[PDB]
């Protein structure tokens, strides 16, 4: 029944990887027939506060906790949990069994990608990394960045650039275009969301420097698809996974909770490793085409009590 | 075309620092078996810790003016000058867990960064985040300190999981000594209730110092390294040991061999060679009946094609 709300609570929604999570976690709550409830605070972590307290008020059956931070959000979610109200969280570390955390297995992401620019360049690269603090799992890939500059020391970073203001993606290609007159010795990007990579992109096409670099991101989408397949494209690999089904799973898991379900903590969506030249050898134009060629992306797994299951059968 | 210096006159040395347990036997069963293959000769010398010892191995093998010397561990400072001698008189270098700063000399690995992280991440899933660890490591090894870097990592992501002890030395008789470690361990901190020992000789003494007082059920033991020592001690009823991460030792000795004797042949070869470690739990090892390495990686076959150019599987072919 759609007596059943679920609310998405979020901080973030630029860009496709955001979009395609948002429409399977719709997609999801029309399969099991519940009632979904989207909030956005836009990088605003007061108005993200307020609306986790409105859906408390509603005393909806579950809140999803998409990206935020710990430190704001952490007795708003004990006060949920208090009042017999289940949470769930993507991209948000929190200090409570109670609260099963879904998330791309960043660690790893952070790993493969680090280390795919480290033996490409044979150990010598000058990079320049876009990524930023204070999100969940932008400090979670950064670690691994740190570890794979220690493990090959000819793998500098040259510059720092980034920031998340709602129009990534443009304001990241501005800022690589200054970054390349301010560090003309760099030849790799790494970039730590597709928003990013895209931005990145674009500043060296433009600038027609595509041959000077090579770029590594984290994500996928149709659109990343579409500029990594592009001729003289100086993007060569991103990791990531099906924001689409990483979405279902988070509305999945809610009304797992919901039903009285028991989760694991821990819910590890597994990223997959996709080079520019995987897409080209195989004619991969879009996701339906890459989720069919690389089918460790469209794996069920997570989730799938009996009950649930059944339920989504029937409708 | 077969490259002019291949088959026996092709001398190839193999100088490690370390030779005890199963691990480096295998090792170097596998090396023996590739140096057959290809026909040519295979020298060792085994320094067993001894780091003055070693410098004087390489400079042995540096006079006999042989082929190429395999660096398997050791330590980049004291042998770094005896590399790069090498290297200007001609001798071909490829290391086997030693980092080197020159692009002339591959390294080969077990991708340890991956690995120590793949196994201290299963530590923490496996304790949804909560655990009170002994760990049993030491600095001054290359995979060592590279799983490490991985296992502070795991501190940092899941705050729950704590460090509550460091054990470990490596002296020859490890295992045993490690036994030792272990049971004053477990009386200091009787607290902890998870082992992650980032090579299968820790393991293996942390796990008979749990079976010996009689806790197979307080502790759950995560290492890296699988053996068929491992594998038969991982099957035993109440065995606390749950899972390893690891590769084909024999495999990573033919590799080595392999790399060499490219070199050798002009071959100009990547520089890293990672090979791919894999996550073996005891539940996959009970659930397909698996008592031995031929059995586990048939059931797992991505344990099993590196460095391996057209003239050199074809010189195999011929032998
Ligand atoms: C601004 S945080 C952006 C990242 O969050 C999600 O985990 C996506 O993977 C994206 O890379
Ligand atoms: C003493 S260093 C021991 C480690 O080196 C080898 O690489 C094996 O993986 C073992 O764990």
């Amino acid at each position: 029944p759609k007596n059943v709300r679920i609310a998405l609570v979020r901080e973030v929604g630029e860009g496709s990887f955001f979009e395609r999570y948002l429409a399977g976690a719709q997609s999801m709550a029309r399969e099991l027939g519940v009632t979904l409830l989207e909030a956005t605070a836009h990088g605003d972590m007061a108005r993200m506060v307020t609306m986790i307290e409105n859906f408390i008020t509603q005393r909806v059956d579950a809140i999803i906790i998409d990206h935020g931070r710990p430190d704001p959000l952490m007795p708003k979610i004990k006060e949920a949990l208090d009042r017999g109200i289940r949470v769930v969280t993507f991209d948000l570390v929190v200090d409570d069994n109670r609260v099963p955390e879904i998330e791309q297995d960043d660690l790893l992401i952070g790993y493969l990608i680090s280390k795919q620019l480290a033996v490409d360049f044979a150990g010598n690269a000058n990079v320049i990394y876009v990524n930023v603090g204070g999100f969940a799992p932008l400090d979670k890939r950064d670690k691994m960045w740190q570890i794979i500059k220690w493990r090959f020391p000819g793998i500098k970073e040259v510059a720092k650039i980034g920031a998340v203001t709602g129009s990534t993606a443009a304001d990241t290609q501005t800022r690589m275009e200054a970054a390349m007159k301010e560090k003309p010795e760099a030849n790799a990007v790494l970039a730590m969301w597709d928003e990013f990579a895209k931005g990145a992109v674009r500043a060296i096409m433009q600038a027609g420097k595509s041959d000077q670099f090579k770029v590594y991101s984290v994500d996928v989408t149709t659109e990343d698809i579409q500029m990594m397949i592009q001729q003289n494209s100086p993007w060569v690999a991103t990791v990531g996974t099906d924001s689409y089904a990483v979405g279902r799973l988070a509305v999945r898991a809610a009304a797992a909770l919901v039903g009285g379900e028991k989760l694991p903590k821990y819910l590890l969506v597994e990223p997959q490793l996709i080079t520019r030249q995987f897409l080209v050898d195989n004619n991969i134009t879009n996701m339906d085409e890459l989720v069919k060629a690389l089918p460790a992306l469209g794996e069920s797994n997570l989730v799938w009590p009996e009950w649930l299951k059944a339920l989504t059968e029937k409708n």
